[PDB]
């Protein structure tokens, strides 16, 4: 039961939270000192019954709170959850009301204790770059499948120097969503700065979403010293700001 030591609250938000029924937002974090590799946040909207899904770039080149600007992962690196929540929140300028950190390996319990999840495979490429990531253990086909964790996982963590890795970790994760409605876990090796039993009476909310959305941060590649970072479009971050302030009903 992780407590950032932030407070009871986040510090964005001018009014008092309820726990509790209005609109709040999620950040999941997957490790594999350390670093994130997967970095996606959630806002839902209460009254709406929609979410949104962002995923921030490894790369993105954005303040780190104490260590100036670098690339995002390092946050986690140089801080653990509270840091990355810090940089999250001063960079989106939202509150950031829960945050849940997991390995990979928690990952996949959940998967195949869910008996796997469908994901509709397309792309050849894809099929072969598992196929060697894994040296053969792990073998797509095309279409709608059930897979099971290992797949899953490898799946998540298939990689050409950007992300579509991102897009791969949102669509597992809705997928995971879906699966989870047509029934702790647990749930295990799951650190939140939310106990299970709050977590459980979100889980109704959560799991009858009246539709999910992506959105994504543009840019371009930085790479003043052959130290590769994604450049943010500034146009682009404001834009997202602004709809994500507007789902959480802050400013
Ligand atoms: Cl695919």
């Amino acid at each position: 039961h992780v407590s950032l030591a932030r407070g009871e609250q986040s510090v964005k938000r001018i009014k008092e939270f309820d726990p509790g029924k209005d609109s709040f937002s999620v950040l999941l974090l997957g490790i594999d000192q350390a670093r994130s590799d997967a970095n996606v946040l959630v806002t839902f909207n209460r009254k709406e019954k929609t979410a949104k899904m962002l995923s921030i770039p490894r790369d993105a080149y954005v303040n780190i709170p104490g260590h100036g600007y670098d690339k995002f992962t390092h946050a986690h690196a140089y801080g653990g959850v509270d840091l990355t929540v810090k940089t999250v929140e001063e960079m989106l300028d939202i509150p950031v009301d829960y945050v849940v950190e997991s390995n990979f390996t928690a990952f996949e319990d959940v998967v195949n204790e869910l008996n796997g999840v469908k994901v509709t495979v397309k792309s050849d490429k894809v099929i072969q770059q598992i196929k060697k990531d894994t040296k053969g253990k792990v073998v797509l086909q095309k279409g709608t499948h059930t897979l099971d964790g290992e797949e899953a996982l490898a799946y998540v963590r298939t990689r050409k120097s950007d992300l579509l890795r991102g897009q791969r970790q949102m669509e597992v994760l809705s997928a995971i969503i879906d699966k989870s409605k047509s029934l702790d876990t647990m749930g295990q090796n799951l650190k939140m700065n939310l106990s299970l039993k709050d977590a459980i009476g979100l889980f109704p909310f959560i799991t009858s979403l009246k539709s999910v959305e992506s959105i994504q941060l543009t840019g371009y590649d930085y790479e003043p010293a052959g130290v590769y970072y994604f450049k943010l479009n500034q146009q682009k971050l404001q834009e997202v700001k602004k709809e994500l302030q507007n789902d959480l009903g802050v400013l």
